[PDB]
Order: structure tokens, then sequence, then C-alpha cells
């Protein structure tokens, strides 16, 4: 089964099937489209076989949809066949237990983070509230804006047109960038403590 | 019967998931939901602090000598997510007691408070380093309010905006308009936005290594 | 004792934005001279890399259109730049290492790619008639989820959704996270790879 | 005479030092008008006093290498009243105040090395980069494809991933297989980078640990 090459012009079938619909092939070498099809199929075969004889049920659920040749259940059949991938490169496998445990330590530090955006975005709703109401208007607003500057995107536009209302500005935003940017590090640092001792 | 259930890891996750929806569904946000269904987180979450109350005086006709920097913490995190309850409340006391409410949660999860003593450790280290981009800062915010200064006060009119600024500059964020017309006018400006850029990235990478070998000490490799 | 060499082929090669009288020359000719001893240095070893130096070095030793075509004139600018790897050693190393991640990097992209396969469909199938322009087809939708997964402001994407659709978060936040996840692990996969050489 | 090789090292007396030598750094000066001027006024008074104590401490351990070199000629400048970078130079008695600045400046010094052979390597592929798209987005967007320089500084700003988009979009409405040049620009960079703070890593536990 295994075998790098092969693998790799697999994941290369795989997803230019995946790419290509739809509406880009108003016109193109169709004979080239019948042969990516048909190995996208003889592929599906591939492991629809292998099965024969946990992850188990993943392989086949997935292997099943991608069998099957509306406008949703389309979509999810794309979905599905590209999900594939990853019975193919088994590396991918191990990756995607990798992940599952980081999500634990994961969830615990996001409630810490939650908890900090909830401080944040009530002193500031009720901060900013009347002076830039499309962010700090109510509280829903004031997390998905406090999120927005935890990420540091544009974070400045934020900020600036609270801080020539109120001095103080500076304080409440960076307090709020340090403390978030500091946890992260520990989350990080944490994951990578779990990843090693257990080993 | 109550000794054992604060272990429950679908307990703590429904329970958690509760105190979350409760202190996030408020207040003319909701002018129409559902009111059943608020009722009902509302009811429980309230609940759960009566839970948590009886737990808590538990552990104290516990203690033989009764006298956890947490107890403290704990059942002041609780007394007042207790009888207090608040909602949609007009100011200002308790709009604010919403905020114990949901710190109820590091109550609800040992791993929250043991990550939280993790943390304040990385203090140390990360106010040092902290002194050091103060320093940064300073010098480049100098410099450029200085050489900037006339031709853009909206960013560097004084000492402060030119810090703000330069932190802006420091998490990278859209720094292209701070830089970029400055361009258009000296052209060493890439050289001052740059070597600042990099420097700062090499100073706080630096804490970042010094932080994960302190902790890699505090544990593996020996 | 390295760094003039550096100097000057760098400076020979970011050298067009009124100066050096005629220094500029000396630099020019000069930065030319340069490439002769690794022509000769590549000679003196007899009896990998060098297939590097060899076709690098050789195409910085063509010479260069007078006032005439100007189309390989800067092909020509990037082999004379990538000299610098030849004389300095270090940079052989850094390359080696980069290789060497590129493996574990090939696998979590794949991954990367799976997630914004999903979200370019859950997202194209949500959004694809609000904003076309972002959500339109496929191709933006991965575009636009890519400057998303780079934090590029992003709330751009996002809060034009929000206004139409309460939920807009739960499919952007979850994006993000579950990317942020994935990321983490293979930075900890790698910086694990590394220190196995050490032990 | 141990008072001051022995002051130097309190704590308390050096946090007091910095809080001085910060407000007496951060006041100075768009506000002075009305405040307190009895206490601003003693700020800079106490301020030199601070100073003036560490030219004492260094002759006094002198009496009875880098850092004393910084250390002499920062406190030698700060006793001094192309000059308004006079007031930059004390901000910097802070690391002769505070051993753990210097231990910082020491290990971040250390990074250099590599740093500045990962930067050949960024400053190499930024280059390959740049004059490609000199080339490609040049006469369709100039103010930022126009010349090297240009090409240069603009993906340095897509490299920090600030705003990059609207240098990318733009050239993807004009030619379809710009997400390439950009998306496979950033990638590479990010192998690099990541490759950069590894070996930093490794670099500093070979410092010691095996
Ligand atoms: C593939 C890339 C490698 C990933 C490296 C992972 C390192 C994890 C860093 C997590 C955040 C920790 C930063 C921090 O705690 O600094 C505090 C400062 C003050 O507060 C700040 O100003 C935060 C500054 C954040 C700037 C945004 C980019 C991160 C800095 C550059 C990464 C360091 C190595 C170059
Ligand atoms: C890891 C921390 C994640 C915190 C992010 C939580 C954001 C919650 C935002 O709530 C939303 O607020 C909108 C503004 O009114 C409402 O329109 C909408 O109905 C409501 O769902
Ligand atoms: C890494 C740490 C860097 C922290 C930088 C802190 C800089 C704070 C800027 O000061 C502020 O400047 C404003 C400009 O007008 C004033 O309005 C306001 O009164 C004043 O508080
Ligand atoms: C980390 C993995 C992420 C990779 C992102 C894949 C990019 C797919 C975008 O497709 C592009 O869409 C454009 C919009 O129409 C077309 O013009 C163009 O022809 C097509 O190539
Ligand atoms: C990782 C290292 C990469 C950094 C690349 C540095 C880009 C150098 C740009 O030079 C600038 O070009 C402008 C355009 O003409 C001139 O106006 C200006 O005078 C000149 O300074
Ligand atoms: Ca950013
Ligand atoms: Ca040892």
């Amino acid at each position: 089964k295994d075998n790098r090459i092969f693998q790799f012009t697999v994941v290369s079938i795989i997803i230019l099937n995946a790419v290509l619909i739809g509406a880009t092939t108003y016109e193109l070498d169709p004979l080239f489209l019948e042969t990516i099809h048909l190995l996208d199929y003889g592929i599906t075969i591939f492991f629809v076989i292998e099965i024969l004889i946990g992850w188990n049920i993943f392989d086949t659920v997935i292997v099943a949809i991608s069998l099957i040749p509306s406008f949703l259940v389309l979509r999810l059949l794309r979905i599905f066949r590209v999900l594939r991938l990853i019975s193919v490169i088994p590396e991918l496998k191990q990756i995607i237990e990798a992940i599952l445990e980081s999500v634990r330590r994961v969830f615990f530090v996001s409630l810490l983070l939650f908890i900090i955006l909830y401080i944040y975005a009530t002193m500031g709703a009720i901060l900013f509230g009347n002076d830039d109401p499309s962010r700090w208007g109510d509280l829903g607003i004031s997390l998905i804006t406090l999120f927005q500057v935890l990420t540091l995107s544009s974070w400045e536009t934020v900020m600036l047109p609270m801080q020539e209302i109120y001095w103080w500005s500076w304080v409440y935003f960076f307090s709020f960038i340090i403390i978030c940017s500091i946890t992260i590090l520990n989350l990080v640092i944490a994951i990578l403590v779990d990843v090693v001792i257990q080993k």
C-alpha cells in the first residue's frame, strides 16, 4: 500500500479532482478530465479494499461516501472525497491524534482566555459603550472586538478612536494584549511539555 | 454524596457550559429568544453555585483545625456569585458582579488553578523583557518624534503617541501605513522601521526561549 | 572575516535606486571578479552542492545585455545574488535544516488544506450570495480563508457576514482556532525532530 | 566603604530607582505648565541624584569587561546637562541598575550570529521574489513593484503578514496565478523562520544541558 511516490501522485490526483469543480472548466482537454476522474475512482477503490481486511469506522464511512459518483449533497461528496486523503497518507493520522491530545489543554487555556475577554468586554462595553457602539455597544460585539484585538488584526482601529476620548486608552488595550499574549505563551509551552512527557 | 461529582468530566463540561451561556446571554440583545430555555439556564446556573456553597461548607466542616489562597478566592467568588444575583441590571455595581459569576469557572476545574500558578510564574521573565522593550520603544520613539515629528504629528506629535505608534508597529498591525508615508520623504525610513522590527522580534524571541528552557529545566531531559 | 564579500555581492545586487561617481563601477567590475575565484575554486577540487555552486557560479560567469534585451538580465541578477550561498557556508546549513523540515511541513500543509476546503465550501455555500467577491466560488473562498488563516485584517471578511448572519463567529472563530492548534502541533513536531539528533 | 558596592543590589531600592528614571523620562517634557512644579522639579533633581550616585558607585568599586565600559560610558553621558539625543542615553542606566537586563542583552547578543545568517537567506528569497514581481506587477501597480527598492519593502510588509491581501488581491484580478506567487512566498519564509526559532533554541540548550 505505502510507497512515497505513488502516495504523492495520489495526493496529486485526489486534490486536482477536488479543485477542478467546476466553473473553471468551461473548456479544457476533456480526455485529461476523464483520466483524472477515472483515476480518482481507482483510488476510492484502492482503500475501499485494503479496508476489507476507531479509525476504521472513519476509513469506511469516508471511502463509502467517496464511492457515490443535488446542491448540498454534491458539496458534501466533494468534502468526503477530499477526506480520503487521510486514509492515504498515514502520517496525517498520527498528526490528527496529536491535535486531539492538544484539545484538552487547549480547552482549558481557552476557558482562561474567555475569562480575560469577558472581563475586558464588560469593562469595555461599560467604558466604550456609547462612544463607539458598533464595537462596544452590546457585550457580544464587545467580545467579537476584543477578539479581533487579541489577534492584533488592525487593532489600532479599535483603540485610537477611544484614545482621543480617554487618555488611559492604551492601558486598557496594551494590558489586554499583553495579558493574552502571556497566557497563549503558557498554552504553547504546556502542550510541548505534555507532548514530551507523553513519550 | 457531594464529595464525588466535582471530579466528573461530563459534569464539569455541562456545568462550565451552563456558566458561560448564563454569563453571555444578556440582556436586550436577547429581547427575543425562547424565554423557557433562558429561564432554565439561569435557574440552573444559580443551582450550580448553590451546589458549590454546599461543597465548600463541607471542606470547611472538614479541616480538623478550621484554619488555599483558593479557599479565600473560592469562597469569595462563590459568596459573591451567590446571593447578589443581577440581570439586564442598570448601573452599575451588579454589572461588575457578572464578572465574579463567570470567575466561578476556576472553582469548577483544577487544571485552571494549576495553569494560573504557571502563568504567575512566567511573570518575572515577562516583566524584565518588558523593561527592555520599553527601553527600545523609547529610543525609537524619540529618534522618531524628532525625525518624523513635524511631518506626521498624527503619530509622532509627542513622545506618548510616538510610543503608541511603535507598539502598533511592534505587533505588526497595518504597520505599512505607519512607515510607507515616511518612505516618500526620508529614504532611510525603511532602515529605521525594519531595524526596530527585527530588534523587537529578536528580543521577544529570546523571551520565549527563556521561559521554554525554564519550564524544561523544571522537568524533563534529566 | 567573510563579511566584506557579502557586502560587495549584496551591494552590487541592490544598486540602481545616482551616487558613487564611478566607485559604483569599482563595485561593478569588482563584484564581477568575485565569481571568477569560484569558477576557479570549484576546479581546484577533485578525485551535490557542486551541482549548485557550478550552475550558479557559471551563470554568474555570463556577461550582460547592453542597450539591449533586458530579457534575461534579471534572471542573471538572481543567479549572481545566489552565489552568496556558495560562499557563505552557514547558509548551506540553514538550507539543509529547511529541507529537513520540508516533509513534516508538506503533511501538515495537506491538513491545513483539508480544513480550508471544508471551510471554503461551508463558507461558499453560506456567504456565496452576500459577498461573491470573497465567497463567489472555491478559488477566492480559499484565498479569503487563507487571508483569515494569516489573521491579516480578517475582521473585514467576517464583519459583513456578522450583520447578516448572527452565528458568523462560530464559523470564523473555529476556523481560526482549529488552524492555530494544528499549526501549533507542527512547530512542536519539528522542534522535537531536531533535538532528536542531540538526545 | 561598602555602602555602594552593596546598594545597587537591593530589590526595593532598584524598583524605586527605575520608577524614578522612568518617570523623569516619560514626563520630560510635553507637560510641565501646571503639574506640581515643585514635584517635577523634584523628579529631575532626584533623577540626577541617581546618576551622581552611580558615578560614586563606580569610582568606589573601581578603587577596590564590557559592562563596566557600557556602565562607565553611560553614567558618563548621563552626567551631562545631534544632542536632543542626550536624554536617550540616560534611559540606558536602567540596564546598569538591573542585573537582569544585563543577562538578557547578553543572551540576545548570542542570538545575533544565527539571526544574521538566516537574514541573509531571507534576503535571498525576498530578492528572488521582489525581482520576479518587479517584472510581473511593475506596469500594473508600480507604487509597490516599480523598482527593487519598493518591491523589497513591499515584500517585507507581505512577509510580516500585515495587511497583505491589499498587495495580493489587486494582482489577483489581473493575473490568476498570483495566489501562487504570494502564497508560496509566505510558506517559504515561514519554513525558514521556524528553522531560525528552533535553531536558536537548540543553540541555547546546547549551551549547557546534555
Ligand atoms: C475564545 C473566546 C471567544 C469569545 C467570542 C464570543 C463572541 C460572542 C458574540 O455573541 C454575539 O454577539 C452579537 C452582537 O450583538 C449578537 O448579534 C449575536 O447574537 C451573538 O451571538
Ligand atoms: C512595551 C511597553 C511600552 C508601553 C508604552 C506606553 C506608552 C504610553 C503613552 O503615553 C500616553 O501618551 C498619550 C499621547 O497623547 C497621552 O495622551 C497619554 O496621557 C499618555 O499616557
Ligand atoms: C494552505 C493551503 C491553501 C492553498 C490555497 C489554494 C488556492 C486556491 C485558489 O484557486 C484560485 O482561485 C482563483 C479565484 O478565481 C482563480 O482565479 C485561480 O485560477 C485559482 O487557482
Ligand atoms: C530582509 C532584508 C530585506 C530588506 C530589503 C531592503 C529594501 C531596500 C529598499 O531601498 C529603498 O528603495 C527605495 C525605492 O527607490 C528608495 O527610495 C530608498 O532610497 C531605498 O532605501
Ligand atoms: Ca498580524
Ligand atoms: Ca548538564
